[PDB]
């Protein structure tokens, strides 16, 4: 793959972070000087050709606030993936292991570091297939970021048209998705609609039912989320103007 | 993967097509039996999709479906056997013998293709591309579906939308439409889908509310069932233990 292969020695395998279906997260350190994450892909969790273009889209895209790619090891199997260390790990933990010892005011700038990576991902046609605080990572520094692993892209004569309009639109999914994250962030981790099941969600949100408004929320933040949460997804907005509405509100309540 | 195995060598290789996953190949089995062979690349799927596949290929079982005769995992390229369909694809078939079909052959097609349908209905399996080019005609004229490449029916509920988990529930009603487009290929005798249109116009074109029209072979109650498998709503449309058991109604109607 070019300068993106690096040298396995020079890696150090140290700790365990978490265990995924494609692969196992370990902790180490890159030549003993920086932190770095690597992943260990199971032999047959995913395709060669899978491979291919999962890689192609991590060296192809970057952003600040996108999981950044320090390289990969495809010369051996196992493969590895090197990519920068998060210390503070998944957001849901976060919000709820340090829960109320951040002030409100930096709660939305959580939202927007969310907001400007799917902005990018956005100009860029791509959809999260699974935005929520789980999925999220914070660095030291407290900064949220999104991770390139597992996006996607975006027969018409035996389709029908509710296939039509979803190959349009598709869009909106991750707008909805993060309306109930800033959900997630402003409750610290409460588990949306907690007193539901999977089948009684579905129903109450087919019959209007939205989630209610965090507590450390204001009015005008839960105008954002709930802005996310309208029926028709064409009604819906997207990631620049939510950014923008975010750092509206950043700056009217700063 | 126990029984399935077959030895290679007890296959001989005499070509029909390709696909994206590998080559299809023509063979017989010991010199007795008839089947064709799937050479599957090797960087086309996944350890984990095949066991997911075959898998679904060993556990499902239907007269109108593509038997399967086994598989060989202990070589690379990995094998599929299964059974030989004489006449080959149904649109092909369609063309190709647009001057010797009768009225109650056509409508024999249909119900070859939603006796299969509702069999995967009832597993609650899913065909990605139902369409006359992804069925297979023996040689007794007798339609199959294939199950090679299904999907069943994760979606998170709490954080999905309103037109996800929608679509989530009446994900077979997808397939009806494209039965309903699969008939007219048959009663028109393999003709395009609004062959005077574009893709982008086409899409318009439903969006207005217009469908394909009747072809003049197909009845007027045989077009009600195609008809009734194209409509906007998808709750509205019927389902394939439905459509089967219409179309044997207008059989015995008109026979
Ligand atoms: C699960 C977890 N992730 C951590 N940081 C990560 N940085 C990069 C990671 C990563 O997976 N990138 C990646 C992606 C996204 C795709 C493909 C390939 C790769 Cl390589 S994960 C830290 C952490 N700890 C911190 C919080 N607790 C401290 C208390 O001791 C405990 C747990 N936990
Ligand atoms: C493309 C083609 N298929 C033929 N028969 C087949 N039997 C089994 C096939 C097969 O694909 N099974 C399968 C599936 C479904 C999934 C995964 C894996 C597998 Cl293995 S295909 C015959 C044929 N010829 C007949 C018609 N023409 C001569 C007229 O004189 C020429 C062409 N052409």
């Amino acid at each position: 793959y070019g300068s993106w292969e690096i040298d396995p020695k020079d890696l150090t395998f140290l700790k365990e972070l978490g265990t995924g279906q494609f692969g196992v997260v370990k902790y180490g350190k890159w030549r003993g000087q920086y932190d770095v994450a690597i992943k260990m892909i199971r032999e047959g969790s995913m395709s060669e050709d899978e491979f291919i273009e999962e890689a192609k889209v991590m060296m192809n895209l970057s952003h600040e606030k996108l999981v950044q790619l320090y390289g990969v090891c495809t010369k051996q199997r196992p493969i590895f993936i090197i990519t920068e260390y998060m210390a503070n790990g998944c957001l849901l933990n976060y919000l709820r292991e340090m829960r109320h010892r951040f002030q409100t005011q930096q709660l939305l700038e959580m939202c927007k570091d969310v907001c400007e990576a799917m902005e990018y991902l956005e100009s860029k046609q791509f959809l999260h297939r699974d935005l929520a605080a789980r999925n999220c990572l914070v660095n030291d520094q407290g900064v949220v970021k999104v991770s390139d692993f597992g996006l996607s892209r975006y027969p018409v004569r035996w389709s029908p048209p509710e296939v039509l309009m979803y190959s349009k639109f598709s869009s909106k999914s991750d707008i909805w998705a993060f309306g109930v994250l800033m959900w997630e962030i402003y409750s610290l981790g409460k588990m949306p609609y907690e007193r539901f099941t999977n089948s009684e969600t579905a129903e109450h949100i087919a019959q209007g039912l939205r989630l209610p408004r965090p507590h450390l929320a204001s009015e005008r933040v839960y105008t954002i989320m709930y802005s996310c949460w309208h029926e028709k997804a064409d009604e819906r907005p997207s990631f620049k103007i939510l950014l923008s509405n975010i750092l509206d509100v950043m700056d009217e309540e700063s």
